[PDB]
């Protein structure tokens, strides 16, 4: 689905998750991902 990160509750960062933030889901499919500290 588009956007995504709603159920996960995180931000949609493209490319890869920037540390120390950890990935917590995906966004727009596989191009963007969800990233959160907790």
């Amino acid at each position: 689905a588009p956007l995504s990160c709603g159920r996960n509750g995180g931000v949609c960062i493209p490319i890869r998750c920037p540390v120390p933030m950890r990935q917590i889901g995906t966004c727009f499919g596989r191009p963007v991902k969800c990233c959160r500290s907790w």
